[PDB]
């Protein structure tokens, strides 16, 4: 099988996410909200150290509708088969008396999460209906786009009055206090701000983000899920997290994103062996996005490639958060005539790997990679996506 994964319309998600409404609450919906899931393009294991980030919000996106209610109670209804059970839930709005807190089910922890931390008041109980095409910790960030779409629909009942990087925030809060994930920002900030035909590049220093033009037809953004999810995933990313404020708090730097490659060269005695390679890789990547930033802006497809490569040999071989199966992906996508270049993206230890292409090369190049997989390779050809919008229903 080497065909693209069918990627559900938006027509077709508020129809499944409007008749699941209807038969749950007897009414029709009042609102529809959407946030997309994320590809990252180049920049990884780099936003937590104020790093620089290149992501494309996906066609691969979560829905929620739904309608404000007067009885400040929260009722949850998901038709995502993958979500753990209850997909029915309620539960009364926190207050300064009882706040949530993250339970069972899972997936519901990421909408209690957004609720709780929620900077404006008075937010109102709500009916919602979640429906997502995204595909669950397959490492798109389906938690992300569940969270943005849940901001987005809060919004509408309680319109804050604050910035992009403040709602990015509060998501990456939820994440870390009611999923134990302790993510960068890239995710929930991509989710909310990308536009359709575009990448995003995000300083996550700065907080400064540029809409970089990724819309050509010769071009095509190949995503190859591996299908597979290796348990040390969960447990190496804080580790990681870790060794590099070892390497920041010896070279005196507030974050990895102030120590230049060349200064790092200089105080190798200073650090690990481990932490030099973990930091290496960081200040390494964040030079290489800037420069795949530059060369998508004068359309050098075949630099922007290279430096998807050389970000996956640092990942493999410095950062290491790869897995033999995602090596072998990239090296398969590498072979097929038409490939500019190909990469891990997301955490590691498993999930996707993103490839650059030749749009004509596309069924080539799933045949070729499937062909040349060990284990089941699934794949999304996704143009450059909208972040979160509303719909008046
Ligand atoms: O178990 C893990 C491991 C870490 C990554 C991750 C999860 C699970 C969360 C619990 C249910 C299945 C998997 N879910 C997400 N994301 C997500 N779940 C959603 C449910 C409905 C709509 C949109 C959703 O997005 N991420
Ligand atoms: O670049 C690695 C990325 O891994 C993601 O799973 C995480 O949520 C992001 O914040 C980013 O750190």
């Amino acid at each position: 099988h080497h065909a693209a994964l069918r990627q559900p319309q938006v027509a077709e998600l508020l129809a499944e996410a409007r008749r699941a409404f209807r038969e749950e609450f007897g009414a029709e919906p009042e609102l529809a909200v959407s946030a997309p899931g994320r590809v990252n393009l180049i920049g990884e294991h780099t936003d937590y150290n104020q790093g620089l980030v290149l992501p494309m919000a996906l066609e691969l996106m979560t829905v929620l509708v739904g309608s404000p209610r007067k009885d400040g109670l929260v009722s949850l209804l998901t038709t995502s088969e993958g979500a753990d059970e209850p997909q029915r839930l309620q539960f009364p709005l926190p207050t300064a008396q009882r706040s949530l807190e993250p339970g069972t089910p899972r997936w519901a922890n990421y909408v209690k999460g957004v609720i709780q931390y929620y900077p404006a008041a008075p937010l109102p109980g709500f009916s919602a209906v979640v429906v997502s095409s995204v595909p669950l910790g397959g490492g798109l960030s389906s938690s992300a786009s569940l969270e943005v779409a849940t901001y987005t629909f809060l919004q509408q009942l309680c319109p804050d009055s604050g910035t992009i990087a403040a709602r990015a925030q509060v998501c990456q809060q939820a994440e870390h206090s009611f999923a134990g994930m302790p993510c960068g920002i890239m995710d929930q900030f991509i989710s909310l701000m990308g536009q359709k035909g575009h990448a995003l590049l995000i300083d996550c220093r700065s907080l400064e983000t540029s809409l970089v033009p990724l819309s050509d037809p010769k071009l095509a953004v190949l995503i190859t899920n591996s299908n597979v999810r290796h348990s040390l995933a969960s447990s190496e990313y804080p580790v990681r997290r870790r060794q590099c404020e070892e390497v920041a708090r010896a070279l005196g730097a507030a974050s990895l994103r102030e120590v230049q490659l060349e200064e790092l060269e200089a105080a190798r005695d200073l650090v690990s062996k481990e932490g030099f390679r973990r930091a290496r890789h960081v200040v390494g990547e964040i030079r290489r996005t800037a420069q795949a930033a530059a060369a998508l802006r004068r359309g050098d497809y075949r630099a922007f490639g290279r430096l998807m490569v050389e970000s996956h040999r640092s990942l493999r071989d410095d950062y290491e958060v790869s897995c033999p199966e995602l090596d072998q992906l990239v090296e398969a996508a590498l072979a097929v005539p038409g490939v500019y270049g190909s990469r891990m993206t997301g955490g590691g230890f498993g999930g996707c790997t993103v490839t650059l292409l030749e749009a004509s090369a596309a069924p080539h190049a799933m045949r070729h990679i499937q062909e040349h997989y060990g284990g089941t390779a699934t794949f999304y050809l996704s143009q450059a996506a909208d972040g979160a919008k509303v719909l008046c229903l």
